[PDB]
């Protein structure tokens, strides 16, 4: 977990590489990460 809130990148390239669309971080209860 080194980013989410501006590291974006990280939690989405996280994600892009395993195959999913990225992994996006989101107030869903308290900026929490999520692939889709």
């Amino acid at each position: 977990g080194f980013g989410c809130p501006w590291n974006a990148y990280e939690c989405d390239r996280h994600c892009v590489s395993k195959g999913y669309t990225g992994g996006n971080c989101r107030g869903k209860i308290r900026q929490t990460c999520h692939c889709y």
